[PDB]
């Protein structure tokens, strides 16, 4: 059903996450955790704060598709288990900053040939797929967006909704 879900998803904040390669985003799936650079860091710390749910919407750069999505369950934090992120070319994950632990709510992808309906207010009105990492999907367009993807059923929200 859909009913547990869209209480998790009531008054949530959405942001797009744009991850550069598969790599990474298996690692969050497997590990539920993420990183971002520090402008969004800061980004994310602010709405988890604010929001009864802030949930990542990932999309690997060129696959076509979104990848899944997830809820915040803690602010960044520095100190645990180094976490080996792939870089594009060689760069450094130094410009990383905290690790953001995430509870999964669909780890089912989603092709961007089914979100063409749906545009986001604070990126223009151009369709959802569109953004950089970081953008905020408005309330509206998240919601429908997360509708959108496949049941998991492999998924249990009674403990994310303890977790509110
Ligand atoms: C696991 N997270 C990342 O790898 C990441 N998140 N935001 C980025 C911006 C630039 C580069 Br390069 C990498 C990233």
């Amino acid at each position: 059903g859909t009913s547990k879900l869209k209480y998790v998803l009531q008054d949530a904040r959405f942001f797009l996450i744009k991850s550069n390669n598969h790599e990474n985003v298996s690692l969050a799936k497997a590990k539920g955790v993420w990183s971002t650079l520090p402008v969004n860091e800061k980004k994310l710390n602010l709405a988890f704060r604010s929001a009864r749910s802030v949930i990542l919407i990932f999309s690997v750069r060129e696959s076509g598709k979104f990848q899944g999505f997830a809820r915040l369950s803690s602010e960044s934090h520095h100190g645990g288990s180094p976490i080996h992120w792939v870089l594009p070319a060689g760069m450094s994950a130094k410009m990383l900053g905290g690790v953001f632990k995430i509870d999964w709510i669909c780890r089912r992808e989603l092709p961007f040939t089914k979100s063409a309906h749906l545009t986001n207010p604070w990126n223009e009105h151009k369709p959802v797929k569109i953004g950089r990492d970081g953008q905020e999907i408005e309330l509206e367009c998240g919601t429908q967006l997360c509708l959108l993807f496949p049941p998991d059923e492999s998924i249990d929200l009674y403990q994310v909704i303890h977790k509110m």
